[PDB]
């Protein structure tokens, strides 16, 4: 019936593969990775499969080159002559990761998410940040140091954005698990978000019997 009459990703037509639960079309060449012919029965798009994001993103902080997927392997041709190399097998290039801060979530949740999510999920704040940075070369910029600075730091973010300057109430689980609303140093109040009793802050502990002692 309705589907792209040309690739999503190329935009020519021609012969297209189509989605079964989207109106989306590709060529079979222009997919991560590549397929060798168009396959039988159900088929979803990299869309339809796209997972999901964990929240609301509030801002793209940085951005590389993830590594491509694993190759499509090529059937060897029925008629194949046993000294005949198997057919090279059809290679992925490589996709934009992005690193996220997550509304309501503090600068310990960072976390990774593909240029397939922000399209899909963000694609407003995606297209503005597009416009802002130069999309072609990613920019740059004691063992818990180490963690610390590999985890966190080298992808933009100041140590003293993930240190406590207060703790401003808290709250128990269903569960009983408690949990302390953090005012994080260099960050306006309307930057401190909950954060569980478990969580590994540098002197947690001293900044929860600081907030009892508020209590008396
Ligand atoms: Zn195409
Ligand atoms: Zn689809």
């Amino acid at each position: 019936d309705h589907h792209m009459e040309f690739c999503r990703v190329c935009k020519d037509g021609g012969e297209l593969l189509c989605c079964d639960t989207c109106p989306s079309s590709y060529h079979i060449h222009c997919l991560n990775p590549p397929l060798p012919e168009i396959p039988n029965g159900e088929w979803l798009c990299p869309r339809c499969t796209c997972p999901a994001l964990k929240g609301k993103v509030q801002k793209i902080l940085i951005w590389k080159w993830g590594q491509p997927p694993s190759p499509t392997p090529v059937p060897r041709p029925p008629d194949a002559d046993p000294n005949t190399p198997s057919p090279k097998p059809l290679e992925g290039r490589p996709e934009r990761q992005f690193f996220v801060k997550w509304q309501g979530m503090s600068y310990w949740h960072c976390s990774w998410v593909s240029e397939l999510q922000l399209e899909l999920h963000c694609q407003v704040m995606f297209r503005n940040y597009q416009r802002k940075n130069d999309m072609d070369e990613p920019p740059s910029g004691d063992p818990k140091f180490a963690e610390m600075e590999e985890r966190f730091y080298r992808y933009g973010i100041k140590p003293e954005w993930m240190m406590i300057h207060r703790i401003l109430n808290h709250s128990v689980d269903k569960k009983g698990h408690v949990h302390y609303l953090i005012k994080w140093r260099d960050l306006p109040y309307d930057q401190a978000s909950w954060e569980s009793e478990d969580v590994e802050i540098q002197d947690y502990d001293l900044f929860k019997q600081s907030y009892w002692n508020h209590r008396e």
